């Protein structure tokens, strides 16, 4: 008979290419059109383009520009170069044959199908850690499968996650600490993580815990973060062991034109510590202090995460508080620092707050089982984590077999000391809208609006 046969269906990365190829067993000649039509799963056939005997071409608008139909009468064959490639033209293509029989009537014939995979891996990852490392991780996934692996780090991507993720696209996989991940999974935001015993038993069961709401495992847990006081062993051979001797020191070295303690005032995370010493009569002492560092002119109104890093970098100020994934930028520059115990207030230690950096897979996603491949068989590992790491250090890493390398590291004992002294923030919805009310409260109290009484006022509302 006449059977046509497509050809040329794989997978590939947006913005690559791929020839689709339909053989028929008969001439070409006979036929009056013949054209390309596409199904995506559970939706309706689409034309993308068709080419008469009269040699005109037309295509649909999606397609349009991108696509070209082409056909060679001595190979009897009609093509499709598909160039330029977006996740949208996913679907399986068939080739179309329509031919007018010697009497009025004709005859429509189609192909087998062949299928067309548009593959991109998205993962959202903040700015501070290392994405360069982990994109050396999504390098040796696509050496390995053929899937595209681009590593994203969007500004305000915890509250920019939820909006986008709900109703457009978003990323594939989400990457932040544990303690944002209960108000996605409340929200409907999360697949459910369903990891096999023997990778389940690779990661410490204490990391498990943080990423699990309602008993469903929500992310896969990577590593424990706790701030540390970071100081200039130059500037500073024995640092401050209470908050209440800076003031004296900052003294001492701003004679000297230099700053004593330099750390971002703006995120809520950086200045809990000393909130939270004591407790409430604790909250009231912590900040009251802090806001006495700004009155005395100490520290300056607006400091943010970038003029505190540059500062301590630069060799301006003597300390900074802040995570693993700074170190990498301070072995940059030429400063001999120290990571150590953050200072006591009240005799009683700063409480940081622990966070689990922890990687969910988007509930709106399509590569669900794709994400989960990178994740347990090439991230946690020892040769994944070592990669993000070497970039920006994670912290204590969730993967017990780097137990002995964490160990031999000073920094990851003062990281674990400042954890102990801490505690692990609960995932609970609630999170964001406690973050918030802290985060003004604070702002508030260093800029001089409201006073430290009527800041912890609004913020128990
Ligand atoms: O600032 C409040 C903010 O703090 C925590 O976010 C940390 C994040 O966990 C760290 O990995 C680091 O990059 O800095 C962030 C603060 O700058 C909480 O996880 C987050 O919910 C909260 O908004």
């Amino acid at each position: 008979q006449r059977q046509l046969v497509e050809s040329g269906g794989g997978l590939v990365q947006p913005g690559g290419s791929l020839r689709l190829s339909c053989a028929a067993s008969g001439s070409i000649l006979y036929f009056n059109r013949m054209g390309w039509y596409r199904q995506a799963p559970g939706k309706q056939r689409e034309l993308v383009a068709a080419i008469t005997s009269g040699d005109s071409t037309n295509y649909a608008d999606p397609v349009k520009g991108r696509f070209t139909i082409s056909r060679d009468n001595a190979k009897n064959t009609v093509y499709l170069q598909m160039n330029s490639l977006k996740p949208e033209d996913t679907a399986v293509y068939y080739c179309n044959a329509k031919e007018k029989g010697w009497s009025f009537s004709l005859y429509d014939y189609w192909g087998q199908g062949t299928p067309v995979t548009v593959v991109k891996l998205v993962i959202w990852i903040n700015g501070d850690k290392g994405y360069n490392g982990l994109a050396e991780v999504g390098k040796k996934f696509e050496k390995d499968t053929g899937i595209k692996v681009t590593v994203e780090h969007p500004d305000k991507l915890e509250e920019k996650f939820p909006q986008v993720a709900a109703t457009g696209d978003g990323p594939d996989i989400i990457f932040w600490a544990h303690d944002r991940f209960g108000g996605y999974a409340q929200s409907g935001l999360l697949a459910e993580i369903t990891p096999d015993k023997a990778f389940q038993d690779k990661l410490y069961p204490f990391t498990w815990d943080a990423v699990r709401y309602n008993g469903k495992l929500i992310a896969y847990p990577i590593a424990v973060e706790a701030l540390s006081l970071i100081y200039n062993k130059d500037l500073l051979p024995n640092p401050p062991k209470t908050w209440e001797e800076i003031p004296a020191l900052d003294k001492e070295l701003k004679a000297k034109g230099k700053s004593a303690l330099m750390f971002n005032l703006q995120e809520p995370y950086f200045t809990w510590p000393l909130i939270a010493a004591d407790g409430n009569a604790g909250a009231k002492a912590g900040l009251t202090f802090l806001v006495d560092l700004i009155k005395n002119k100490h520290m300056n109104a607006d400091t943010d995460y970038s003029i505190a890093e540059a500062a301590f970098n630069k060799g301006e100020t003597a300390m900074t508080i802040n995570g693993p994934w700074a170190w990498s930028n301070i072995d940059t520059s030429k400063v001999n620092y120290g990571v150590t115990v953050l200072p006591t207030f009240k005799g009683q230690p700063s409480k940081p707050f622990v966070g689990v950096l922890s990687a969910g897979i988007n509930a709106a996603s399509p590569n669900k089982e794709l994400a989960k491949e990178f994740l347990e068989n090439y991230l946690l590992t020892d040769e994944g984590l070592e990669a993000v790491n070497k970039d920006k250090p994670l912290g204590a890493v969730a993967l017990k077999s780097y137990e002995e390398e964490l160990a031999k590291d000073p920094r990851i004992a003062a990281t674990m000391e400042n954890a102990q002294k801490g505690e692990i923030m609960p995932n609970i919805p609630q999170m964001s809208a406690f973050w918030y009310a802290v985060r003004t409260a604070v702002i508030n109290a260093a800029s001089g609006r409201q006073t430290v009484d009527e800041a912890l006022k609004d913020a128990q509302t």
